[PDB]
């Protein structure tokens, strides 16, 4: 059955965006073993104007001069009653980040997996890069058969790497 592109003002539309090596490895010691300007514009495109809700660890992830994201309701989720973090909202839970009409997922983890029950639609940038999956590694999630997805692709970034970009979606 179709999904709509349009998000009426009362639902609460939920999607995770992810970029991911070949291996499914998306962080690595607190960081991501890439930066591709392709991918970093493709995030903001969809992201911007929307409300993004982030892990705490990639919350702290992010360099303390560049949070929170500009253009978008930064919410962090977190366990520990004394996180905080300025500029942005920490919640304990993915009910209370999730009272926007559109919400982006934008990592780690740990909360992909926990947010993939509640999304809709998932936007990927996959990165040609020899990455193995070491213990420890953030991965992306695994779609089942109730995704359908548009695989683009491979192309070339000016970093030098092949990627391409998947879009799924669910009803
Ligand atoms: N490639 C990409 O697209 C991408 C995107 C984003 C991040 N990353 C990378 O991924 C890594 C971080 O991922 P991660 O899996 O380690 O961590 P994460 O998902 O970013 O954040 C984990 C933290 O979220 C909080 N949390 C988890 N489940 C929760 C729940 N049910 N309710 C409330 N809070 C909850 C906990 O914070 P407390 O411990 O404070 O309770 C937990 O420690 C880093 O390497 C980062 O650079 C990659
Ligand atoms: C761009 C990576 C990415 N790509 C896709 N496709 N989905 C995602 N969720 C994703 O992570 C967004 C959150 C992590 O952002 C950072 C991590 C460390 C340092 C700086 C940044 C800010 C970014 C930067 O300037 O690199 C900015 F572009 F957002």
């Amino acid at each position: 059955h179709h999904s709509s592109g349009l998000v009426p003002r009362g639902s609460h539309m939920v999607g995770l965006i992810w970029a991911q090596a070949t291996s499914g490895v998306i962080g690595r010691g607190g960081d991501i073993p890439w930066r591709l300007p392709e991918d970093q514009a493709h995030f903001r495109e969809i992201t911007m104007g929307h409300t993004i809700v982030m892990g705490r660890r990639t919350w702290d992830s992010l360099p303390a001069k560049v949070r929170p994201l500009p253009g978008r309701r930064n919410v962090v989720l977190s366990r520990q009653a004394d996180f905080m973090a300025s500029g942005a909202e920490v919640v304990g839970s993915l009910e209370e980040a999730l009272t926007s009409p559109e919400t982006w997922v934008i990592g780690g983890g740990q909360v992909y997996a926990l947010a993939l029950p509640y999304a809709t639609r998932c936007e990927v940038t996959e990165v040609d890069i020899g990455l193995p999956r070491e213990a420890g590694d953030a991965l992306a999630p695994v779609l089942d058969e109730t995704w359908r997805g548009e695989t683009g692709e491979w192309r070339f970034s000016r970093s030098g790497l092949r990627y391409r970009l998947y879009s799924y979606h669910r009803s």
